[PDB]
RNA sequence: GGCUCUGUUGGUUCUCCCGCAACGCUACUCUGUUUACCAGGUCAGGUCCGGAAGGAAGCAGCCAAGGCAGAUGACGCGUGUGCCGGGAUGUAGCUGGCAGGGCC
């Protein structure tokens, strides 16, 4: 809403499979926002879906586009190596 | 100014197979101690046979070994990691691009 107000148009996508009713909580903030938002399902691989977001986002011309991204601890190397998939793919 | 679905293509999930790299799991054995005579070895002391030479049954101690524990390598069972790894397969499910219509 806050990118929503000045008239830039918003995209929201969901990056995190792993933690449940994430995709349909993302899905519940951009109905409230009146915005699409791109998910495929718990379990997806991110880089996959947040890649086609901005390819979408690029095809219908956003003007913004949020990545959200799944919760993970610092102490955790294979996440952060995922994270850096995510940027890599990106 | 947005969207949906077809044509084509890129991913992804599930089922099956496999490679490399990156994180995590039992049963046995090594040490700690334990088990009087009635599994075994060495068997002190003592005792049995003998004039002598020497043998003998065998307690304790010790070592296996049998109980109970502290953890060592391979077998057995798993995976929100990376190479968007390589493949097989769906009449599949999800997602994106492009050629676009049409709906507003
Ligand atoms: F949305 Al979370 F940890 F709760 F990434």
């Amino acid at each position: 809403r806050q990118f929503e107000q000045q008239g830039k148009s918003v995209m929201l996508a969901a990056g995190d499979t792993f933690r449940a009713a994430a995709v349909e909580q993302l899905q519940v903030w951009g109905q409230r926002n009146n915005i699409p938002v791109i998910a495929q399902h718990t379990g997806a691989d991110s880089a996959s879906v947040i890649f086609d977001a901005i390819q979408a986002a690029k095809a219908r011309n956003i003007d913004v586009l949020i990545a959200d991204t799944a919760g993970r601890l610092q102490n955790k190397s294979h996440l952060m190596e995922e994270l850096k998939k995510i940027v890599r793919v990106m």
